[PDB]
Parts: C-alpha cells; sequence; structure tokens
C-alpha cells in the first residue's frame, strides 16, 4: 500500500530491501540535510514512520491487515542523525556476497554445512569502518569458496554477547562440525584468505604418469571427475595456492591434481599453459578428446565457474525408485515437470552428508499422481524425513545454498507437518498449532524456522502444521485469514490466535499460557482441594457455567480478560455445570452463569458472595472482586491531611473523591490495591471532598476522583506534589517507584 509505495518497494520486499530504499530517502531528506524548510521534520516523518512499521514485523502485520487505521500514532518520531544513515546504517546492504545475519537465523545459517566467516561489527566503531571495504573485497574474492557474513552488534547485542564478541570488530569462523574459531590477524584481504584456507578441506595430488592414467581410468566408477593442471618449466600453470582454492571450491565434486610435465615428458606429448577438467570417463587419448574441457585461465573463480556449470545434475529417480525409498532415508527432492537454478546447488550432495540427507530430482511428468497427491503443481523443492514416515516440508524463498541447507537440516530434525485438506485436523480433540501462511510473504518465511524450533520442544504436547494459502486459497478463506502469517492454536473446540513476535521463545510462552490459563478450570474434586481448603489468605473468583447458556457464553471472554488482570492477586476458577451437574447442584447453583467470590478465611466471613450486579463485563467483575480485599488507605480529615501529608516526612498517594461520584466508586477498590502494593514504601490516603470541600478546594481538585502523589525530599525538608492521571494500580505504582529511586 502507501507505506511500500512511500519507500518505493514491493509488499514482498525483504528487510534488506526496505533498509536499502529507506537509506536512499533518508540521506536526501533528513532534516539535517535541508535546514531551509520548516517542514523538514514532517517530511521525514512520513518516510521514517513507514520504515519503522515495515521493519517491525508485528507492526507490519497490522498494516497489512488494516491500513494506517489499525496502527497507532506514536511511531516514526525518533530518528538517528544524518551521519548515522550515511556511515553507520546498512553498511553491507549493497554487497550481494555478504549475508546480513540477525539473531533468529544465525545459528542455523552458520552451521548449515558451509565454511562461514562472519564479521561482528558495530556502529560508532572506527575499527569496524576500516574493515568494511576489505570485507566487501574479501567476500568478492572468496565467492564459491566460503560464506561471508556480517552481524550488526549495534542491532544485535545479545547475539554478539552470546558469541563471545570482545571487541569491535570481531571475526569468527564457523562450521557445523567445530566450535567457532577467532581470527586475530591484521584484517588484510590476503591474510583473511590464508586464515580461511587453513580451515578449508583441500586435497590436491601430484600425479605420476602411472597415477594419472589410473586416476583417469578409475574416475568413472568413482563418479568424480578430475581437474588437472600440467606444469612445465619456463611456462605458467596454476599456482599452489590456486589449486588448493579450487580444491576447496569443488570439494566432493571434483578431484584436483597437477602433473610435472618435465617429469612426465611422454605423457605431456599428447597435450602439446593448460588446465584440463576430465568428466568421469573422459581420457586424454584422441578418442575421449571431446568430453575433456581444456582451460587456459590461471584464475580460480574463472575456472570454478566453468567447472560448476559443467557438472552433472542431481540423480534422477524414477517413480518406482521414489516410492521405494521415500519413507526410509531422508531425501531432498527437486520436483520438476519435463523440460528434459544455481549450479552452486550441486554442492548439496556433499554438504548434507553429515545429516544423511540424500539429494535427488524427480520428473513429475513421469508420474503426475505422485506430485499432485503432494499438491505439487509447479517445480518445487521438498525434504522428506523418512524413518518410516512420509512427513515432508516444502522450501520457500530464494533457492540459495546455505538457505536450502539450513532448511533441510532444521526440517528433518523438527516436527512441522505440511498440511493439506486431506490431513487437516478438522475433527481432532488433540492440540494443534497451525500456521496459515503465504510463501511470497517475507514475515511468513521468517516464521517457519521459529515454528520448527518450537516443534522440537512441543513434541508430545501438540502437533505443529503449516498450510500454504497460495495453494489452498479455499481453506485459508474458511478460517478468515486476512494477513500472512496467521498463527493459530486448536484446542478443545476453542480456537486461540497468536499475536506475539515471530520467535520460538514467545510462541512457547503463548502456548504455555494456553496450557496453564489464568482461568483455572475446576472439577468437583479440585474445587474442594483448592477453593474450599484455600489457605487463610487466598481468595477465589469462580464462574459456574453451562456451555449451553447464552449468558454463560457471553461471560467467558470477559471472565478470561478479567482473570489475566488478576494474576498474583485473586485466584480465578471456572466450573462446567453441564459436565458436573450433581456437584453444581451440591453447591446450589440455580442459574447460569453464577459468579461467586470466596473471601479470606476470617471470624465473620461469609461462605461466599454471589455477584448479582447488572453489568458482567471484565472491569465490573474485577472491581467487584478487588472490593473484598483489605483497605490499606487511611481516611483523612482536614487536620490529618495537613499534619500527615503536607507537613509529614514521607511519601503519600491521595485519592480525592466524592461518595456520590460514580467514577469514584469504580476506582476505590483499584486504589486499595495500589495502597497494598506500595505498603512500606508509600502511604495511601483518601479525602472525602463532599465532607471536606475546604481541603479539596485548597489541594487543587477540579473533579472526582483525583489522585495526587506527595513526595518527601529529606534534603530540603519538603513535600512535592504531582497528579496521577492513570487509574491503573500497576501503572501508577511503577510510575511512583520510578520517581523514588531518583532521589535515593
Ligand atoms: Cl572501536
Amino acid at each position: 500500500q502507501n507505506f511500500y509505495s512511500l519507500l518505493g518497494v514491493s509488499k514482498t520486499a525483504s528487510s534488506r530491501e526496505i533498509r536499502q530504499a529507506f537509506k536512499k530517502l533518508a540521506l536526501k531528506l533528513h532534516p539535517d540535510k535541508n535546514p531551509n524548510n520548516p517542514n523538514a521534520h514532517g517530511d521525514f516523518l512520513k518516510i521514517n514512520r513507514a520504515y519503522e512499521v515495515l521493519k517491525d514485523e508485528d507492526l507490519r502485520k497490522k498494516y497489512d491487515k488494516y491500513g494506517e487505521k489499525g496502527l497507532e500514532d506514536n511511531q516514526g518520531g525518533q530518528y538517528e542523525s544524518w551521519s548515522y544513515y550515511r556511515y553507520d546504517f546498512g553498511i553491507y546492504d549493497d554487497d550481494p556476497e555478504i549475508i546480513t545475519l540477525e539473531r533468529r537465523e544465525f545459528d542455523a545459517a552458520v552451521n548449515s554445512g558451509e565454511l562461514w566467516f562472519v564479521n561482528f561489527y558495530s556502529p560508532g566503531s572506527s575499527h569496524s569502518h576500516d574493515l568494511a571495504p576489505t570485507w566487501r573485497e574479501f567476500a568478492k574474492e572468496v565467492d564459491g569458496l566460503l560464506r561471508i557474513g556480517a552481524v550488526n552488534c549495534g542491532d544485535d547485542r545479545m547475539l554478539c554477547r552470546m558469541k563471545g564478541v570482545n571487541s569491535y570488530p570481531s571475526l569468527f569462523i564457523f562450521r557445523s562440525g567445530m566450535a567457532a574459531v577467532k581470527y586475530n590477524g591484521d584484517r588484510s584481504k590476503e591474510s583473511l584468505v590464508a586464515f580461511a584456507m587453513q580451515h578449508v578441506r583441500s586435497t590436491v595430488t601430484e600425479l605420476s604418469t602411472g597415477n594419472f592414467v589410473n586416476a583417469i581410468e578409475t574416475a568413472f566408477a568413482a563418479g568424480v571427475g578430475w581437474l588437472i593442471t600440467f606444469c612445465s618449466k619456463g611456462e605458467d600453470c596454476l599456482t599452489s595456492q590456486t589449486r588448493l582454492r579450487l580444491s576447496g571450491m569443488l570439494d566432493g565434486l571434483v578431484n584436483v591434481g597437477w602433473v610435472d610435465c618435465d617429469a612426465q615428458d611422454s605423457l605431456c606429448k599428447s597435450l602439446d599453459s593448460t588446465t584440463a577438467y576430465f568428466p568421469p570417463g573422459a581420457t586424454l587419448n584422441d578418442r575421449e578428446k571431446s568430453s575433456v574441457l581444456f582451460l587456459n585461465s590461471l584464475d580460480a573463480k574463472e575456472i570454478y565457474m566453468e567447472i560448476i556449470h559443467n557438472l552433472p545434475d542431481f540423480e534422477l529417480l524414477s517413480a518406482n525408485q521414489l516410492e521405494d525409498r521415500l519413507a526410509h532415508h531422508r531425501w531432498l527432492v527437486f520436483f520438476h515437470f519435463g523440460k528434459n537454478n544455481d549450479p552452486e546447488l550441486k554442492k548439496l550432495k556433499t554438504l548434507l552428508k553429515n545429516e544423511h540427507i540424500q539429494v535427488v530430482r524427480f520428473d513429475c511428468s513421469s508420474a503426475p499422481g505422485i506430485c499432485s497427491d503432494l499438491y505439487v503443481f509447479q517445480p518445487s523443492l521438498a525434504v522428506f524425513k523418512g524413518q518410516g514416515t512420509k512427513e515432508y516440508e516444502i522450501h520457500h524463498g530464494k533457492k540459495i545454498l546455505y538457505d536450502i541447507l539450513a532448511f533441510a537440516k532444521e526440517s528433518v530434525n523438527s516436527h512441522v507437518t505440511t498440511l493439506g485438506p486431506q490431513n487437516f485436523p478438522a475433527s481432532d480433540k488433540e492440540p494443534w498449532l497451525v500456521d496459515f501462511f503465504a510463501p511470497w510473504s517475507p514475515p511468513s518465511r521468517a516464521l517457519l524456522p521459529e515454528l520448527r524450533k518450537a516443534s522440537t520442544l512441543l513434541y508430545g504436547q501438540l502437533k505443529v502444521g503449516t498450510l500454504d494459502c497460495t495453494i489452498h486459497e479455499g481453506l485459508c478463506n474458511m478460517y478468515n485469514i486476512q494477513a500472512y502469517p496467521t498463527t493459530v492454536v486448536f484446542n478443545q473446540s476453542s480456537i486461540h490466535e497468536y499475536e506475539g513476535h515471530h520467535s520460538a521463545e514467545q510462541i512457547l510462552e503463548f502456548i504455555e499460557d494456553l496450557r496453564n490459563p489464568s482461568v483455572v478450570s475446576l472439577t468437583p474434586s479440585t474445587f474442594n482441594e483448592l477453593v474450599k481448603q484455600r489457605k487463610h489468605d487466598e481468595v477465589w473468583m469462580v464462574d459456574f457455567y453451562s456451555p449451553w447458556s447464552h449468558p454463560s457464553q457471553v461471560l467467558m471472554p470477559e471472565w478470561k480478560r478479567m482473570a489475566r488482570t488478576l494474576t498474583g492477586l485473586i485466584n480465578v476458577g471456572s466450573v462446567d455445570c453441564q459436565q458436573y451437574h450433581s456437584f453444581c447442584t451440591q453447591e446450589n447453583v440455580q442459574r447460569y452463569p453464577e459468579i461467586r467470590f470466596y473471601p479470606q478465611k476470617s471470624s465473620k466471613a461469609y461462605q461466599y458472595h454471589s455477584y448479582n450486579g447488572w453489568n458482567r463485563d471484565a472491569y465490573s467483575l474485577r472491581s467487584w472482586g478487588l472490593g473484598f480485599l483489605p483497605q490499606a488507605s487511611i481516611d483523612l480529615t482536614p487536620q490529618t491531611f495537613n499534619e500527615k501529608v503536607l507537613q509529614g516526612k514521607t511519601h503519600w498517594v491521595v485519592d480525592f473523591y466524592a461518595p456520590w461520584s460514580g467514577p469514584s466508586q469504580n476506582f476505590a477498590p483499584e486504589f486499595e490495591l495500589l495502597a497494598r502494593m506500595i505498603k512500606g514504601k508509600v502511604r495511601a490516603g483518601k479525602v472525602d471532598c463532599q465532607a471536606y470541600p475546604q481541603t479539596c478546594q485548597k489541594a487543587g481538585i477540579k473533579a472526582y476522583p483525583s489522585v495526587k502523589l506527595y513526595q518527601y525530599e529529606r534534603a530540603k525538608k519538603s513535600i512535592w506534589e504531582e497528579q496521577i492521571n492513570s487509574r491503573d494500580a500497576k501503572t501508577i505504582a511503577a510510575l511512583i517507584y520510578g520517581k523514588l529511586e531518583t532521589l535515593q
């Protein structure tokens, strides 16, 4: 919509693309840049608000479901300096060979199988600035050899702390098999390369005449061809460093070697300066001439690019082979349709070995029913978990190597199912976590890995599934999905919708709350053990309800909201009288819903109180509940107000009220809660303005109820007076607490 149009990007744009577009606009339009128009702050607000809501995935989701209308105003107001955007912002955003990593995807990325070299840098760090051009250059230098990453510690403090970053910048080498190795050298292009090579697997072998023939003649069965450079004195061939680099770049795909032609003159008479790639089966003799690839270049990247394009495609499996193998080993399958992608992907076979994931392709046209039964209607990449099952997931996003590796290893070790209409849990009492998403949606793709993580911890607790809305438009329409992604738990015919941040931790919290809800569901047994035999200071609110009762159905969502606000204050329970008829009869429950409060055990306490109030919303019920709790405020007089508060030596919070005032009666139980929370820190008082207009006039009270904070400063022997506009006990308290330490 307008925000994407404002930044001039698509609604499918990535975080990086957003930052790129905003950087262009920020450098031209920062209020620092043009001091000649008084509207400079306002013009930048439009762009910065758009940027801040789009870079925030929670905010972005609200903006996709509703326009700016669903958002709230306090955004875009704060921005950094012009110099920040010019020099500290998106430093590696325009450098394609550098992967910009955030906290969520970091571990899965740098452990996906490739050798990673990551620059943990920081804004306001001039050592980080010095490194940047070298890093861009270095990343260009080793393309095809290893993965180069960057992590902005400025926006990723905790990740940098957890990864032992002790200075800016800090350089680490990652590979799944080992612990991080730190580079401590002088940050030069050539030093960084040499360091990385010590961690690169590289086998180059000098070949005798006898060895060369044997390697070439045995190459075919092995499946691996040969890259060989032929060296004569007075002539130039691949250097030692170059052969080792090529060996690393083509690890597991090609054997690298060299031949000393001065030492093998007879052999080199056949050739004629030159490196040759021999596909498996190809020989030097004039028969096998053609398949052999003769190269003249001395440059690794140049040579590599020719080899990588020349290598064979993935093994093609027949329909029979596929069906025989899929439920057992793990299989990464490229699905296509006849017609018979980065060549870099050919490295998947080698780099997935440690996870025993086999890599193949399949031609759906040879068996369309197999692909249509998986709802594969276009070329697709899927990974199957095997081990006796046909669980699979489909890869979404750019078909780039490290991402497909991270996807494949994370998925086969997780418990997220691909859902379709045929196995959708419409009829299931067991708990399900379902993610309705779209592949084109950048947040949706950001969610999938976090879901996989949660799945591993939730195993045995609930099943996790994903549903593709672009494919199954009908299914997501029936669940009223308006934005992507939409995460939803299904538990006992009630369907809860997640609204937190897309991280495994927050998702685990949300589910843990659904597993131990504020509203404690009770049985006839648990009522006796928890409510009846509550300790001599516990209190309970309990809703006795029938699922068949319209009044009960309308109450429950209010009951739950109320329960959430009473955590650590009032125990909240619920009783199903349809299931437990005799018990509810035992308790003399006559109509639904019946709301009862179970007070603190005391000498004069009733067994319980039934709420007969007209209004049954959450606020009314909360205020009713808190009304039974103990008074902690003091009822002040005109004299005691002056002596104890105005001329006292402590902190007060005072409620100026009128008995006839509706709003005052609503607040009274909230004020007592406030009083109890601050007991020992602050004293709480109440002043009847109807009884004492004299004092309320002097104190500056327009209407009722009003709250005033009185702070004592011992240094000046004086009382400070401020007004509290909030009517929320927790809010007021924290607000009061904040001021208190700032004198101590
Ligand atoms: Cl520094």
